[PDB]
C-alpha cells in the first residue's frame, strides 16, 4: 500500500513538484451507470504546482424554459447537484477527479432518454472556486457542456498510475473516454421498469 | 444553439467587455405564479466589467412583531428562503437574474392575500455578497423593498436577447414589469382551496 | 412607515455615521418563552462605523462530560443551534440583535429546569465572524456565559427607537434585562405536561 | 468553576501566550464506543500563538473501488462525516480537540469489523482549513491515516489540566492512546445484534 498523502500533509503526486498555469475541465461529459444509478460525470483537473484550499465544485443548468403560466425564462438557471448535500462538492484537489451528478428525481435529466438527449437545448456550466495556496487569492474556473458535448453510455479513462512511490498522471488521457454498456432509457424510465 | 459560456470559461455576454461601477437591484419586486406556486421575485443585476466569485444572495424580512407572551420585537429579522437549501442562492452572475422566493408554508407571506399586502408593515432587505474578481476584495450590495414597492400579480420583463453570437442585455427594461393574470387569494388560501 | 434600509443600500441607523472599535455582546444571557417555545437568548452589538459582511453567529457549549463507557471528556464542545439550519445565523448586523436558541429536543438545555440551572457546570461561548467592510480583513469576536450569567425567566429590554427618520440605539440599555412570567419547568418537562 | 473564555473573548489557555509554527494531528486514529455508538476519532492540535477563524475540519476516505458495472476507480474519494450536518465541524480551536466520526449506516466503516480492518486498503485524509488571525491569510493543514494507523478499541488520553486559573496542555501526551473494552464486531454487526 503506497500512501496518497504523507503524515506531514505532503501528497505523493507529480514526483518533483513545487507545492500562471490554468486549471482544465474535460472537453466532454459522459453519462453512465454507477452502482445501478444513472450518472452525468465530468472531469476536473488539478493545478500541478499548488493546492487549492476551500476548493468547491458547483454546476448550473442553463436552459430556456416556459412556466405553466406562459412566462418565458430565457436561459433559466437551476442548480445541478454535485455533492452539495453531503460535502462531496468540497473537493480535495490533488489530481484529476471525476465529479458525478447522480441523475435522480430532483435532477433535471431525470426524464431525458438517450434518444431524447440530442433534441434538448441546454448547457451545463461547471464552476470551480478555491483559494490558490501560493497566490493567496481566490480563483474561479469555468467551462461549458452543450447537448452535443454530452456522451451517453461512456466512461472516463483512468489517468492515475503508481510509479516509484509517487502517483503520476497520464495527462494525455485526461480528456479521453471509452464506451460501455449502458441502457438507453431515461433515469425515470429505468426506475419505473425497475419497480414491478 | 448559441453557447452562453465558451469552453475556456469566457461568457458570451456584453460584446466587447473587459472581464468602481455599482451593482443594481430592480426598484420593485413582483408576486405571481410560477408552475402553480406563488412567488415573490426581485431582479439582481450583474457587474458589466467583472465576475463576482463565491457570489450569494440572501434576504431578510424586517417586520416588528409581538410574541404570544407579549414581548415586542421592533424590526424583527427572519430569513427569506431564496435557495439556501438547494444552493440556488449560489448565483452565477453574468447577466441580470430574477431571484425567486416560493411563498410556501415556512414563508412569511404564506398568509398574505393581495388585499392584505398594502396593510402590512414590512421590508424585504436583499443582500448580495461576493468577491469582485478584478478587485480581489469581498463586496456587498443591499437594497430594500417596502410594502408599497411589492407589485402583486406582475412579472419581470425579459431583458436578454441574442445578437450576433453574443448575448446582449437591454438595460432599459431592467426595472420594467408587466401585469399577468394572478389569483388574489393568499398562498395559504390557494392551498386550502386546492385541497378538496 | 420609516424605512430601515434605503433603496441604495444605505441603512437609516446612527444618524451621521461613517459607513479600532470593538464589538460587544451583552454581559448576560436570558431564558424565556417566545411563542410557546422556551429560548436562550443573548444580544450581539454592531460596529457603529462599519458593516460586517458574510457575518455569522455560532455558539459552542463547553461542558465536561462522561460517556456511558466511562470516558471522561474535559470541557467537551458541542454546537448550540442559533439558526444554522435556516440561515438565520447569517446576520444582518446594522444594530444590536437578540440571537435566539430555541431549547428543543436536540438542544443541550432540553432537560434543564430553573432549579437545575445553577447546579450545572457549563459555559456558552459565543463567536461572531465576519469581514469588516472598511478593514478588508476577516474579524472574530467572542464572549462567554457561565451558569451564573444565565438569567432564567427574563427578557432583553428594547434598545431601538425611531427619531427624526433615523433609527437610534439607546446603548445604555444594551445590557439591561427585565423579568417576565416564565414557567420554572424544563423544556422537556413542559413538553411532556403539554402532551396530554 | 474556572472559565474557559473570559468576558472579553480572551481564552484562559497556555498561560502567557501571544494571541511560522505548524499545526499537528495525532499520529494515529482510534475506534471505540461513545454512548453506545461506535466511533472513529482523531485529534487535532491548536496553534499555540494564534487563533484560527472560520476554522473547519473535513475528511476524505481514499479507497480504490469497483462499481457494480465493473468501472474501476483508483483511489476514489468519498466524504467522511465529522459534523458537517450540525456545524460541529466548525471548530473552536483553542486547544487540542478530539474530532469524532460516528460509524453509522452512511459511514464507510459501517461494515468493517476489527478483524476486517487490517485487510482493507484505505486512507483517511484529514484536512483543517481556517484563517490564521495574526497572518490574515487562509491556511490549510493535512494529514493521513492508513489502515495500519487506525487503532481499534482504543481512546485518546486526556491532555487538558487546570493549573492556577489557566488551562494547560500536556503536549507530551497529545499523541498517546490507551486501550479500553470495545466489542470486535462491525458497527453493522452490533446494530443487527442490538435489534432483537
Ligand atoms: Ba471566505
Amino acid at each position: 500500500i503506497q500512501r496518497y498523502v504523507r503524515k506531514d500533509g505532503k501528497c505523493n503526486v507529480h514526483h518533483g513538484n513545487v507545492r500562471a498555469e490554468t486549471l482544465v475541465f474535460s472537453t466532454h461529459a459522459v453519462i453512465s451507470m454507477r452502482d445501478g444509478k444513472l450518472c452525468l460525470m465530468f472531469r476536473v483537473g488539478d493545478l500541478r504546482n499548488s493546492h487549492i484550499v476551500e476548493a468547491s465544485i458547483r454546476a448550473k443548468l442553463i436552459k430556456s424554459k416556459q412556466t405553466s403560466e406562459g412566462e418565458f425564462i430565457p436561459l433559466n438557471q437551476t442548480d445541478i447537484n454535485v455533492g452539495y448535500y453531503t460535502g462531496d462538492d468540497r473537493l480535495f484537489l490533488v489530481s484529476p477527479l471525476i465529479i458525478s451528478h447522480e441523475i435522480n428525481q430532483q435532477s433535471p435529466f431525470w426524464e431525458i432518454s438517450k434518444a431524447q438527449l440530442p433534441k434538448e437545448e441546454l448547457e451545463i456550466v461547471v464552476i470551480l472556486e478555491g483559494m490558490v495556496e501560493a497566490t493567496g487569492m481566490t480563483c474561479q474556473a469555468r467551462s461549458s457542456y452543450i447537448t452535443s458535448e454530452i456522451l451517453w453510455g461512456y466512461r472516463f479513462t483512468p489517468v492515475l498510475t503508481l510509479e516509484d512511490g509517487f502517483y503520476e498522471v497520464d495527462y494525455n488521457s485526461f480528456h479521453e473516454t471509452y464506451e460501455t454498456s449502458t441502457p438507453s432509457l431515461s433515469a425515470k424510465e429505468l426506475a419505473e421498469l425497475a419497480n414491478r
